[PDB]
C-alpha cells in the first residue's frame, strides 16, 4: 500500500490512473454510494469521481472521511473530483457551487474541479430546468469567464487542479487560447471505450499535455432514457471476451487495461463489493501490441451518452467530428 | 508544484512499485568515481526516485553515500528511493549469490536493495576479478545452472535483502527457462535490456508484457559509446533527424523524445547523465506527451542497431544475443 500508479498533470499535481465512478441511476438508494466508496477505497482505489449533479456528495464525502478517520487512507492519498453543473456557469456562481459541494462533503478542498458540460442552463435549484412547453431553459454564458472563475477557485486553494468534461476540440482551443490564461485544463473527462476510442481527441489532448479521462469505459450505466437500450453491450463483445479468456481475466479488465496502455486515465463504476475488487486487478497484467491493435479494431463510432437533450446551443459538444 | 512523495511508478508482478524513470550511474573508466557521488545527489534533487547501479560499476560506495546523504539530510525517505544492484557473473554459483548481495549492501551501507538482478546470463569463474582471465588472456568461463542461481536470488528476497528480483540481458529462451522452472517461487519482476528507437525490442517487449514482466531500457539515449564496448562507427542515436525534428516541434530535446517514447510503450526507462543541466532536463519527460503518429514515426527508426554486444562473453551457450530475441 502507500504507493500506486499516478500520472503527472500539467499543473504539477498527480492523478491516480484508475478512478472509481460514483454515479448510480435514480432508482438506486443514495446509501449504496456510501458503502461502495468505502469498499472502493478498501480495494485500493485512490481516485474517486463525483459531481454536484449526482446528488451523492454527502455520502461520498462521509465514505472518504470514514476511510480516513479509520486510518484506512490519508487525505493526501485520496484524489477526489467534483464537477460544476451547468446551472452555475455564470462567473459569480462558480465559487459558491464549489463551496456548496465542499460543505456537503465536509472537506476543505477537492483535488479536481471540472466544468461538467459546456452547455449552460438557467441558474436555480433545478439541474435541468424546463419551460411551459417542456423545452430546456438554456442560458448563455462565456465559458472563458467561467474558466477564469475556476482559476480563482484553484488560486483560493478550494481546488487543487481544474479541468473540463465533455469538451470537444473547438472548446478546448477556446480555453487554451484564452487571452491571459493562467491555468490550462489538466484533463478532459469524456466517454471513451473500445467502441468509441476517441483516438483523434486523445491525440489532441496529448499534444497539449491534457489527460483524457475515460468515463463509461465499461460500456456505461445504460440508464434510460440517457442511453439507447438498443446499443451494443460492450462487455459482451466477442473480441473482449476472447482476450478475457486468453488472459483468464474478464472483459471489463481488458477494457480498462486498454485505456491505461494508451495513456488514458480510466474510471470504473461498480457498487458490487467483488467487482470493485476485480477492477483493481487492472494492475496485474499487460496487453501485447497485437492485442492493443485488436481492441483498436473494435471502434465503431457509437456514442452511448449523446446527452442530446442539450442539443441546440452553439456549445453542444458532440456535433463536431471531435 | 508537489515535488511531494508522488511520482510515476508501475506495479511489479510481486506487488512492489518501480518508478518509471531511472537514473543510470555507470560512467566510463576515465571518469573519476567521485563524480558518481555528486551526480546521484543531483539526480535525487532533480526528482529521480529510481537509481540503477551494479557491483561491476565499481561506484556502489559513492552511489550508496549519495543516497544515505539525501536521506540523512531529510531530502528524501528510504521508501521513496528505488535502488537497483546487479549480481555479477563471477557470483552465479548459488552459494555465492547472497554473499555478493551482502557485499554490495556493505559497500552501499543500505539494509536492502529494492531490486537485485542477474546482470548477464554468461558465468565466469568465482573470485575477486570481475572478468577473470588465464595467463594467455582467455576469459575463464564457468558452467552454472541459472535455475539454481535464481533459487539463490529467491532466497535473497525471502530474506528481505532484496525487495524484488529480476534479470538483465536475458533473451526469450532464458526467460522461458526461468518461468518454466519446476518449483518456481518468484517470477522476475523485469528484464533490463538495451532499448531505444534504433533497437526498440518490439518482440521481446510483447513477450515480457504477456508475462507481466517489465522491460527496463538501458542505453535508451544511445549508450555511453565507451570503447571497446561500443563500435565508434555506430550511428549517434541523439543525432537522428526524426528525433531532432520532433524535439524541435515539441520544444524539447532528442533525449526527451527518446525517453518519452519508452514511457508511452510501457517501458521503464533509464537515463544516465553526470551533467547538472541534463540531469534536470531529463525529468522533463513527465511534462509532455507524444501523439500516436509521433510514436509511429519513432517506431519507424528501428534499425536492429545493438550498441552493446558484450561479445567478449560470446561462445558459451548462454550468450544471449545470437537468438532472434
Ligand atoms: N462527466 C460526465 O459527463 C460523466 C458521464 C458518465 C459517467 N461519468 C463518470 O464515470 C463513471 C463511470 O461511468 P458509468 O457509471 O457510466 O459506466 P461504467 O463505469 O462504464 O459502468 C460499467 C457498468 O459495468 C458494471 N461493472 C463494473 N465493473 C465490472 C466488472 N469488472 N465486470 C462486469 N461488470 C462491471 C457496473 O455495474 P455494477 O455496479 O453492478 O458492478 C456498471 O454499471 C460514473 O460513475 C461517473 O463517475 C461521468
Ligand atoms: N544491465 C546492463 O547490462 C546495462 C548496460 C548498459 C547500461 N546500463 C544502465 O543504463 C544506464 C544508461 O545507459 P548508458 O549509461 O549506457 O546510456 P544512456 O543513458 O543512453 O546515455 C546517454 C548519454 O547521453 C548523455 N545525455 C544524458 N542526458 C542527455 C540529454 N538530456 N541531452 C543530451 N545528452 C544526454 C549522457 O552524457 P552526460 O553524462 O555528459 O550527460 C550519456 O552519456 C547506465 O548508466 C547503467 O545504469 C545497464
Amino acid at each position: 500500500d502507500s504507493k500506486y500508479q499516478c500520472v503527472k498533470l500539467n499543473d504539477g499535481h498527480f492523478m491516480p490512473v484508475l478512478g472509481f465512478g460514483t454515479y448510480a441511476p435514480a432508482e438506486v438508494p443514495k446509501s449504496k454510494a456510501l458503502e461502495a466508496v468505502k469498499l472502493a477505497i478498501e480495494a485500493g482505489f485512490h481516485h474517486i469521481d463525483s459531481a454536484h449533479v449526482y446528488n451523492n456528495e454527502e455520502q461520498v464525502g462521509l465514505a472518504i472521511r470514514s476511510k480516513i478517520a479509520d486510518g484506512s487512507v490519508k487525505r493526501e492519498d485520496i484524489f477526489y473530483t467534483s464537477k460544476l453543473w451547468s446551472n452555475s456557469h455564470r462567473p459569480e456562481l462558480v465559487r459558491p457551487a464549489l463551496e456548496r459541494s465542499l460543505k456537503n462533503l465536509q472537506l476543505d478542498y477537492v483535488d479536481l474541479y471540472l466544468i461538467h458540460f459546456p452547455v449552460s442552463v438557467k441558474p436555480g435549484e433545478e439541474v435541468i430546468p424546463k419551460d411551459e412547453n417542456g423545452k430546456i431553459l438554456f442560458d448563455t454564458v462565456d465559458l472563458c469567464a467561467t474558466w477564469e472563475a475556476m482559476e480563482k477557485c484553484k488560486d483560493a486553494g478550494l481546488a487543487k487542479s481544474i479541468g473540463v468534461s465533455n469538451f470537444n476540440h473547438r472548446l478546448l482551443e477556446m480555453i487554451l487560447n484564452k487571452p491571459g490564461l493562467k491555468y490550462k485544463p489538466v484533463c478532459n473527462q469524456v466517454e471513451c471505450h473500445p467502441y468509441f476510442n476517441q483516438r483523434k481527441l486523445l491525440d489532441f489532448c496529448k499534444s497539449k499535455d491534457i489527460v483524457l479521462v475515460a468515463y463509461s469505459a465499461l460500456g456505461s450505466h445504460r440508464e434510460e432514457p440517457w442511453v439507447d437500450p438498443n446499443s451494443p453491450v460492450l462487455l459482451e463483445d466477442p473480441v473482449l471476451c476472447a482476450l478475457a479468456k486468453k488472459h483468464k481475466r474478464t472483459p471489463a479488465l481488458i477494457a480498462l487495461r486498454y485505456q491505461l496502455q494508451r495513456g488514458v486515465v480510466v474510471l470504473a463504476k461498480s457498487y458490487n463489493e467483488q467487482r470493485i475488487r476485480q477492477n483493481v486487478q487492472v494492475f496485474e497484467f499487460q496487453l501485447t501490441s497485437e492485442e492493443m491493435k485488436a481492441i483498436d479494431g473494435l471502434n465503431r463510432n457509437v456514442r452511448y451518452l449523446t446527452l442530446d437533450i442539450f442539443a441546440g446551443p452553439p456549445n453542444y459538444p458532440f456535433s463536431d467530428e471531435y
